[PDB]
DNA sequence: AAGACTCTT
DNA sequence: AAAGACTCTT
């Protein structure tokens, strides 16, 4: 299928460096401001052959603090749109997932289309591991130093790797599940539907004190809806 | 100079060379994406050697952050003079036609100028100058090396500047949960000359270090240069 | 857990 | 505008 096929292709597909028409080759950075920008444009080409093998029209967002990434879907079919962003971090894990007070709690908000029309939201998470100031020639290639010991990739649905801790404070991230890439990869979370996921996360207050007498994680939450809310 | 060379260094190479794409050790190319998101990782990468030959050219040493969340990009120093440290920081906006007004965003107002040593490589008093290169870009399947020359590039032009944080810095925030003071809203050329609001870098550094976080905090304080200079003459 | 590191209306 | 969207480190 699609998803198969795009889990296949991103596993099938060693960036180095960014290069310039006149062919000078300038190396890579080590942080994940750097990475992250890398990945994503590593893996363009990789969603549009597959989305276009498979009838899928790819779209990304038009403003720049707009969800998802990729945007697929059959002009047939559009209130089935899939929505695929990418999330990066290192080794020497947990990712942090978007925001929980943007589309999540309002249907328009930052998003390419509203939010009702994905039935899927994949995530694609890249895992590298932390290990020059001058320029290269097309052909010293193999002499550049890579600024990773290494890469791992999956792609999963957002509901399953979800964790119930925010992934950030100012900014309102949804933190993922703090688990080895295995349990990503197999998708073991700890909600027990996405249905759960989103009421969760629409619920889920900004900072500890008004957190403190509604609910902090899985377990009190679950105690918050016996309550009745 | 230092600044003159690097100056000469970095508007050489911008107009010498024009970015295209990611390379793979296995001769791939991946081309880019149109958002400053992008850009501002590509001409950060395409900065560091520039500033690093100008550099050595000088005597001076040069450091990066260890930490990925603290400040400058590049910290510069020789080992003579290690009390009279530069820091270069680089900055990226776009523009949809060339010749708009544009603004920065221009880093934190909470950390390193409030606290000496929060964020920042070096503690904020062993800094005798804090340099912005500012580059700007007007907005517009994979490659084999013999392509190069046709993979579409994601800006149609790009400027560069180089000045004092200070004499490019505004009086209103450049963003609000995250905190950043906001540039002047000015045209490219009020950049390279340093047609700034501030006086002095003690009454910029003054002016920020008592910014208030919100405007209802402010609306009693001071909210632009003008109520700040009030603000300062009837004794705070 | 909170707060560090450009864009949009 | 002012406020709030878009991975890391105590
Ligand atoms: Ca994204
Ligand atoms: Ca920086």
């Amino acid at each position: 299928s699609l998803r198969s096929d795009l889990i296949n292709a991103l596993y099938d597909e060693d960036v180095c460096g960014i290069i310039s028409a006149e062919g000078k080759i300038y190396p890579l950075g080590s942080d994940t401001k750097v990475l992250s920008t890398i990945f994503e444009l590593f893996s363009r080409p990789i969603i549009n052959k597959i989305a276009e093998k498979h009838g899928y029209i790819v779209e990304e967002p038009k403003q720049q603090n707009h969800y998802p990434d990729f945007t697929l879907y059959k002009p047939s079919e559009p209130n089935k749109k899939i929505a695929i962003d990418i999330k990066t971090t290192y080794t020497n894990i947990k990712f942090t997932l978007g925001g929980y007070t943007s589309f999540i709690r309002n249907n328009t908000k930052n998003i390419v289309y509203p939010f009702d029309q994905y039935i899927a939201h994949w995530i694609i998470g890249y895992v590298y591991t932390r290990v020059s100031l001058k320029t290269y020639n097309i052909n010293e290639l193999n002499e550049i130093p890579k600024p990773y010991k290494g890469v791992k990739v999956f792609l999963q649905d957002k509901w399953v790797i979800a964790g119930d801790l925010a992934g950030s404070g100012n900014t309102t991230n949804i933190g993922s599940i703090h688990a080895h890439y295995k349990d990503f990869v197999e998708g073991k979370g700890i909600f027990d539907s996405e249905d759960e996921f989103l009421d969760y996360w629409r619920n889920y207050e900004r900072t500890s004190q008004l957190r403190n007498d509604k609910y902090n994680n899985i377990s009190e939450y679950r105690n918050w809806i016996y309550r009745g809310r």
